């Protein structure tokens, strides 16, 4: 599924992350947007040999399985191919395992890069929430 932008924002809202580990609605948006342009189906290859996944391309060598990343932790203990679903609550779920694990939203590249130091409220604005 593709997601329109406040799509997104309402359905990122309804699952808790507006304001999780103070992370305000927009950087979660933004993130999705520079990660995976909206899209829950977005794959990575890693030059490691893992894989990023979904809406917000979580990571294989950490966080689920793909049964083709050895040595992997599979810390949100799920199948990477859940991640790919139209239904972002195993995505959602999983990233507040990361956002939580001391390193913030600086786990997405894209985020850091893009995102952080921006005005990101604009990502909401205009959408009813
Ligand atoms: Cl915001
Ligand atoms: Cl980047
Ligand atoms: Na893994």
């Amino acid at each position: 599924k593709v997601f329109g932008r406040c799509e997104l924002a309402a359905a990122m809202k309804r699952h808790g992350l507006d304001n999780y580990r103070g992370y305000s609605l927009g950087n979660w948006v933004c993130a999705a947007k520079f990660e995976s342009n909206f899209n829950t189906q977005a794959t990575n290859r890693n030059t490691d040999g893992s894989t990023d996944y979904g809406i917000l391309q979580i990571n294989s060598r950490w966080w689920c399985n793909d049964g083709r990343t050895p040595g992997s932790r599979n810390l949100c203990n799920i199948p990477c191919s859940a991640l790919l679903s139209s239904d972002i609550t195993a995505s959602v779920n999983c990233a507040k395992k990361i956002v939580s694990d001391g390193n913030g939203m600086n786990a997405w590249v894209a985020w850091r890069n893009r995102c952080k130091g921006t005005d990101v409220q604009a990502w909401i604005r205009g959408c009813r929430l």
